[PDB]
Order: C-alpha cells, then sequence, then structure tokens
C-alpha cells in the first residue's frame, strides 16, 4: 500500500493528516508513505522529519501516483481529486455542508471517501475518533482564551493587597469539549459550573470538579410552560456568571441558542462568552463567527479553527486516529480494506462514485 | 479641615486601568474623605459611574476634576491638561516613570508640583500592602503563561485519551521575582512541567516552593571571570534548548533589560518554541522581541506584551486601588489632608516637593 498526504489548503488550516512519528510506525509495517512538500510545515515538522520517517517527500500532484490511500484532514481540493487514480480511497473529514463544491467533485470522479465525522461512538473505534481527539482540543483552548480575555483572575489570589475571588465560569454543553474546557478551567482555579440536559454528562462534570446546576426539571416531550421555567432559572444562573463557554453543536443543523437575547441583557459588563459552536451558527445570539466583538461590555468570541491554532497536537492525536483507523486499512503492509466491518460501513460516505449516507445524498 | 482625592480617566494609549474603584472609594468616604471621579474614568475596568455614585463619590467633569482639592490619585502620571489646574500644596500619587514620562516631569516640576512616585515605593515588609510594582507584576506575570498558552501549538498539560498520551509542555521562567512566581504558579496549574532560573538562591526556593524544578548552572547561585561566564552560558544554552516555552521577566529600573536570550541561545530552539519576554518595555530580554508585536522567526514565536496590567483591569485596579488605599493611611488622618512627611516609606516615594527633585536620577536626566 502506498498512503497520500497532501499539504492543507483550506484558509488558516494548519494541521497535517499524518505526522514523522506515526509515518516511521506506517513505514515500519511494510506501507509507504508520500507527503506533499511542506505539508507538516504548519504542525513544525519539516521535510527531512518525514523523509527520516521513510517517506518520500513528492511535488503536489506528483502525490497521487502510487495512490492506494489519500489521508487528509479537511476534503481534498479539485486539483487533487481529479488526481486521484482509480479504486483508491479517500479518508479526512469531508462535511458536505461546508464543501458541497467538492463533494459533488468526488462523486462525478466517481471516487471512494470514508468521512471522518462519520466514525460511529462505539467502544471499539474510541482510538479512531477524530471529532473526539478535535473536541479535546477545541475544549482546552476555549478554556485558554476565556482566561486570555477576561479582565479577571481566574484563581482565588491573596497578596498583602488583600484577596481576590476566583472567576465563575459555566460550560454549557458537556460533550468533549465542554469536559476538556471544565477541566482546563478547574486547573485554572476557576469556580465551574455545567450545564447540559443529559444526567451522564452532568456527572462527568462532577466528577471533574465541576458544580451542575440544578434547573427545576432535572436532567434525564416538554411543554411550553415547563420550557418557561427552565429559561428563567437558567436565565439566572447565567447572571450570575464571570464566563460562558458554550459548545452545543447537533451535526448537520443550525447551532442551538443557548444564550438568548435576555440571557445577554442579564451579563454584566465584563464578562466572556467563547461561543464553541461558532462554526454552525452560534450558540450566543451575539456571536460573530471568527471575530471578538464587545457588546454591552459583553466580550463574545466565536472561534474557528481552533485545531489548527494547537497545531502540534492536534495532528499528532488525528495522525493517531487515521493510524489507528488503518488496521481495518492495511493488512501485513498491504492495501486491505475490510469493507465489512462496522466501522467501514458507518464511515464509508461513497464507494465508486455512489452515495452511501442519506443526508448526504439529499444536499446534492 | 477634611481631604479631597481626585481619580482621572487614563489617557495614555491602550491604559485601561483606574486608580481608584467603587469598593475602594466608598471605604475612603465612610472615613469621612471626599472623591471626585472623571466622568468614564473607570469604564476600562467595567466601572459605570453610577457605581461611584452609589460609593459616595461626584463623578465630575474633567478638568473641573481638580478644582475640588488635594490628592490626585493616578495610574500613570497626569498628563498636562491635569498639571496646569493642579493646585497650589496639592499631591500627585502614581507612577510617573520619568525615563518614559521626561516632559511630563518637567512639566510637574515647572508648575512646581509634589509627587508621590508609586515605582519608589521602598521593599520594606511594613510597605507590602502599598507596593504597586509587586501587586502589578503579578497580573503581569498571571498573563504572561496565559499567553504563552495561547501561543503555544502544544498542550501544556499531560494528557490521556484513547488516542494515546502526550508529555506536558517544558516552560522555563528566567527572572524569577514577582511576575516570574506567578507565572511559575500559573504554568504549574496548567500542568506543565516548569523549570526556574534566577542568579539568586533565594529566589530558586521560592520557585522550588512551588513546585518548578531549579535551573542548576556549574557555577552555584548565591566577582565572575570572563571564563566562568562562557560555562554559564553554555550550560543554560543547553537547558533553553530544551524548552517549549521561555516566560522572561528580568527588569532593572531605569537601564536597558538584560539579554538572557542571546542570538545563540533562539538559534538552537526547536521551531513551534514560544517566548513570552515580559521586559519589552525596557528592550526585552530575547534579542528577536518586536515590543507590543508578535513575530515568529525560524518558526519560534516571540511576543512582547506591553501593559499586560490593563488587559487584566478589572483585578489590576483593584489590587492598585487597595495600594492607594493602603498608603493612604499615611496621607489622610481622620478625612483631612495630613502628610506625615517624616515617614520613610514617603521619604523614599516623594519624588518632588513644591518643584524640588529630591530624587537623584531624575535629577540627572532632568
Amino acid at each position: 500500500v502506498t498512503v497520500a498526504v497532501p499539504k492543507e489548503r483550506a484558509p488558516g488550516e494548519r494541521r497535517v493528516a499524518l505526522v514523522p512519528e506515526v509515518v516511521a510506525r506506517l513505514v515500519k509495517g511494510g506501507a509507504r508513505v508520500r507527503v506533499e512538500r511542506g505539508a507538516g510545515e504548519g504542525a513544525y515538522h519539516p521535510d527531512e522529519a518525514y523523509q527520516e520517517a521513510g517517506a518520500e517527500v513528492v511535488e503536489r500532484g506528483e502525490l497521487l501516483k502510487g495512490a492506494h490511500l489519500l489521508f487528509t484532514v479537511q476534503p481534498p481540493p479539485e486539483d487533487l481529486i481529479q488526481a486521484l487514480e482509480p479504486g483508491a480511497i479517500v479518508v479526512g473529514f469531508v462535511q458536505p455542508h461546508k464543501n458541497l463544491e467538492l463533494v459533488r467533485a468526488l462523486q462525478a470522479k466517481k471516487a471512494t471517501v470514508i468521512a471522518m465525522e462519520l466514525i460511529p461512538r462505539i467502544t471499539r473505534a474510541q482510538s479512531m475518533d477524530a471529532l473526539s481527539s478535535q473536541a479535546t482540543v477545541a475544549g482546552y483552548l476555549a478554556a485558554i482564551h476565556a482566561a486570555r480575555l477576561s479582565p479577571r483572575f481566574f484563581p482565588m489570589l491573596t497578596t498583602a493587597a488583600g484577596t481576590i475571588r476566583p472567576a465563575k465560569v459555566m460550560v454549557m454543553g458537556v460533550g468533549v469539549a465542554g469536559l476538556m474546557a471544565i477541566a482546563t478551567a478547574k486547573r485554572l482555579g476557576a469556580q465551574v459550573f455545567a450545564y447540559d440536559v443529559r444526567k451522564a454528562a452532568l456527572e462527568q462534570a462532577l466528577s471533574l470538579g465541576a458544580k451542575p446546576i440544578e434547573l427545576p426539571i432535572s436532567a434525564e416531550e416538554l411543554t411550553e410552560e415547563e420550557k418557561r421555567i427552565q429559561h428563567e432559572a437558567l436565565r439566572d444562573h447565567v447572571a450570575g456568571m464571570d464566563v460562558l463557554i458554550t459548545t452545543a453543536q447537533v451535526p448537520g443543523r443550525r447551532a442551538p441558542i443557548l444564550l438568548t437575547e435576555d440571557m445577554v441583557e442579564r451579563l454584566k459588563p465584563g464578562t466572556v462568552v467563547v461561543d464553541l459552536a461558532a462554526e454552525s451558527g452560534g450558540n450566543c445570539v451575539l456571536t460573530k463567527p471568527g471575530e471578538v466583538v464587545e457588546v454591552r461590555g459583553v466580550r463574545v468570541y466565536g472561534p474557528l479553527n481552533l485545531p489548527s491554532e494547537l497545531s502540534v497536537h492536534a495532528s499528532e492525536m488525528y495522525a493517531k486516529n487515521l493510524y489507528n483507523l488503518s488496521s481495518l486499512l492495511i493488512e501485513k503492509g498491504a492495501f486491505a480494506p475490510k469493507w465489512e466491518d462496522e466501522i467501514v460501513r458507518a464511515a464509508l460516505l461513497m464507494k465508486e462514485g455512489e452515495v452511501l449516507h442519506g443526508p448526504t445524498k439529499a444536499l446534492l
């Protein structure tokens, strides 16, 4: 098997689909790897370090010559698509809704793509979950940015000039990203609170030292009347916060509004919102994606591409995810795609140009 | 027969701090003092006018500000419009830094003003609660570490997921005074492996206490030969090369900052390394640093922040205000203007009286 690795082109993308250490392991297992000149520069991995790992550092669009497996972060642009070579498998993030044009080009070229956002949440696939690994990065950076943006200390502090209270941080949406925001805001010494409609998620928060927000109806269909009492109770909680980190996203849908116009009016001047849901529209009505705005003294930040900010580790984890996915793409140095495997069945978005996952057929 | 204290809006570009905050203003008032605050003075620090009025002060207009009376409390030194309006016998209290504001210092003596300079508070134990250099350095240190994390392309903490385990980042703090100690405490909380470099052993002792590993050089921490300098340098250089982040904090009053990250030292940093150079305001500890900017050479991101305190404006102002409050006990008796001129703190910090410059280096520069 020969595995190709492109230099990412999407504006502001700094990650690389494989890193040198991972490349070595693929080589030591009998695989061959070609890496575009400069592909790991965003992640501080020089061409020489790849060569050392046994890769040949080729020129772009010489890249797909050998060509059994194309490993990307973002979906491949057209220059690469055209260069595919029949029977090749594309493996990376696809995001049909964000990159429809490139998706229609992949099927027109009759290509085969395993979509990374489509890895199933089963335990056997945990080590392959790139959404999770990238969400961890995003979570960590959410918290760091919350501290950079806030005009107060996160930790409680005593000096000869007195003592200062710790900051009050609420994380809303306690999935993988939110858990790491909790872990990181807690490390910095903030009082941290957690809001999620699911009890299991809230138990995870409690475990990391976050105080769950308890609403009049408890975590696990609801009346318009019951919604109102939840809303008013959450509103009072949010008002008392020094920082809000919102992470609630729903695949192929607009993000839910969790920070409502009337909720935002009650935030004190000097509060910070780090809205991780900006990519799909934002959990907060104030948020302008990719920007930091300030209204009524409320600093609101909607980061896109946090993973690419932490490019060294984001790439390392992602590289490992792909390597771990490889055991079902590669057998004994050979190209042996386990088509019958549930992971591959769930993640295989198209085979020879035919679209195998419903919603993607609809958009096209 | 009862003292009045003025507080301006800061003008210096990018200054967001306020010399007094509302909670502090109330204590001054509740002790029988009056306070006049310029409209908007606390906005940088998210303290609305109404919070000051609530605390018992009159939110007046600028340039009406000094009419009232006796004490001008500032963060940065007062610009000219304010110096011109002083009122004889009145005291200016704040940061002065003549090397940065010579012109304004010249205007202050021309107007025969009296000024207690905040950077001149003596380092004695009784003056600890009054030390604004120290309280501001704590702010600077904390943010140094936060920015180091924002800028680094790797995790600070060691981490395990189903995708593997990741080593903690390796952070060196060079210059272990007040800012350095806070950078340590904060890089530590974030789970970095933290190392500490300082020519003084007591400072290194304070680092160890916060969980930082001291950098041990061939000649040990406390008359040094050129030969002995070479081996310290080469050893430290080996240490620096192994780091993911360098935070440098070494400053010396009224001098260029010492170069602690030499050009040969910088040459050995791997691409992806971060330098937060807290000494940019006086020239930078690192040869690469461009003050107020983030540069990237040979893949090394180097940041030289000016006015970190003003980024943390809520807490910087709070500690500063308390510092000023605490200094009051020597400026104010039972609500009346009573300067204790014979106090060591006051004599150490009194930069000028009725136009007479009473602190050498400032006389010399002027």
